[PDB]
């Protein structure tokens, strides 16, 4: 409905030399730490919003794990289907640590964006 504001995303809420310089600090002050930006596909229609925006991953961490904490955070049924994008592919099959999702598909800011939705092509 057209009464209420559009949702803004991260990178609308924040300017790229804001993002740059936030990515600086954290890598800084938390060296083993990815900083990924997790957020629902601006389409999706089942999934609920996630409570936290920006995460410090343990860079050991791999993405079955990863998938399994974002689910846990939206506290979805079994039933539900959840799938994790990073540049334009699912996440499911990575299993590498996501200390190597970061070196391969960080963006130019130096965060990691993902976007999760209830399908894995939109």
């Amino acid at each position: 409905s057209p009464e209420f504001p559009s949702e803004k995303t991260f990178k609308q809420r924040r300017t790229f030399e804001q993002r740059v310089e936030d990515v600086r600090l954290i890598r800084e002050q938390h060296p083993t730490k990815i900083p990924v930006i997790i957020e629902r596909y601006k389409g999706e229609k089942q999934l609920p919003v996630l409570d936290k925006t920006k995460f410090l991953v343990p860079d050991h961490v791999n993405m079955s794990e990863l998938i399994k904490i974002i689910r846990r955070r939206l506290q979805l049924n079994a039933n539900q289907a959840f799938f994790l994008l990073v540049n334009g592919h699912s996440m499911v099959s990575v299993s590498t640590p996501i200390s190597e999702v970061y070196e391969s598909e960080k963006d130019e800011d130096g965060f990691l964006y993902m976007v999760y939705a209830s399908q894995e092509t939109f």
